[PDB]
């Protein structure tokens, strides 16, 4: 589990989003597992505009923030996990590291601040969800 707080905007894991996501939906995208829902309160997040491939990703499964390099947003064929078939997954980054199906939503942060979040996982590889193209994110 976990999401992105910037501005007025919750960034979650489409396959996690609750009946309250859906009820206030701003965007979403099966194809990149994600959605955006509308905040009450403000959040603490940045957004990363920048095209880095180092960072540190939370992994829930381990307690521990590891530091990756990671491939440039990319269209993938993505292995059958719990939460999804095996299928194409657009503006997915991948890494070397461990990712769980609870690991889905860890953020993914560079020197310039969130990259994405956790989305897929297994053969020892951790897929994240690429935020960096949203502008919008950034304003209203
Ligand atoms: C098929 N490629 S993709 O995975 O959807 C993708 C990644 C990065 C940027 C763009 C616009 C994009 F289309
Ligand atoms: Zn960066």
């Amino acid at each position: 589990s976990g999401a992105i707080y910037v501005g007025n905007y919750r960034v979650v894991n489409r396959h996690l989003a609750t009946h309250n996501d859906w009820a206030n939906l701003v965007w979403e995208d099966s194809s990149r597992d994600l959605l955006v829902s509308s905040t009450t309160a403000q959040g603490c997040d940045t957004i990363a505009r920048c095209d880095c491939q180092t960072g540190v990703y939370y992994c829930s499964s381990r307690r521990k923030h590891y530091p990756v390099s990671f491939s440039k947003p990319s269209l993938i064929f993505v292995e059958a996990s719990e939460y999804y078939p095996a299928r194409y997954q657009s503006h997915l980054m991948l890494a070397v590291g461990h990712s769980e199906p609870g690991d889905c939503g860890g953020i993914l942060r560079c020197q310039h601040g969130v990259v994405g979040i956790v989305s897929t996982g297994g053969n020892g590889l951790v897929g994240f969800a690429d935020v960096r193209d949203l502008l919008w994110l950034d304003e209203e």
